[PDB]
């Protein structure tokens, strides 16, 4: 019934100790490399990846769909190159959700030109609840969220037909 | 505890998550704790998560 894309974490603000200019050739837009419009790739600035602890409290009388990611580098060298720490943790906590994520370095079969994988996670913040992101590495932070008013049960139609 | 009542037993427990590291130490005297619950068909290992919840 409602779909409001809103900036949960501004790119120019909200990350003053990290590089937010991560792009990948697997997500190339019009030749040049780009990245997701709703996610932000945080890497290290001034040779360090500082501890991140950022919280958002829901204030929109609507459940908010928050999407984040966890990066799994292909080898240990890339892990040290981007996040400057052989092991990392991503704690995403809320009132009714709690998950710890640990990077899993492995050389996976090359898909979309890459061997490393990014696992995508989502949750629904209830109206009057907060989500806390803590991370010392491997965090694909949310940038745009979605306030979602729900409606009648429906589905997805898989078809190739004109629209009138 | 070993079941000797010939009936299924409902066992309830809980794990605490203090708001700040100060409380963790004050009450539990350890920065990082572990809670393992093991049964023949259940096995879980909980870690306290410290956060400033509302």
């Amino acid at each position: 019934s409602s779909f409001e894309r809103f900036e949960i974490f501004p790119k120019e603000s909200s990350w003053p100790n990290h590089t937010t200019t991560g792009v990948s050739a697997s997500c190339s837009h019009n030749g040049e490399s780009s990245f997701y419009k709703n996610l932000l790739w945080l890497t290290g600035k001034n040779g360090l990846y500082p501890n991140l602890s950022k919280s958002y409290a829901n204030n929109k009388e609507k459940e908010v769909l928050v999407l984040w990611g966890v990066h799994h580098p292909p080898n240990i060298g890339d892990q040290r190159a981007l996040y400057h720490k052989e092991n990392a943790y991503v704690s995403v906590v809320s009132s009714h959700y709690s998950r710890k994520f640990t990077p899993e370095i492995a050389k996976r079969p090359k898909v979309r030109d890459q061997e490393g994988r990014i696992n995508y996670y989502w949750t629904l913040l209830e109206p009057g609840d907060t989500i806390i992101f803590e991370a010392n590495g491997n965090l694909i932070a949310p940038r745009y969220a979605f306030a979602l008013s729900r409606g009648f049960g429906s589905g997805i139609i898989n078809s190739n037909a004109p629209m009138d």
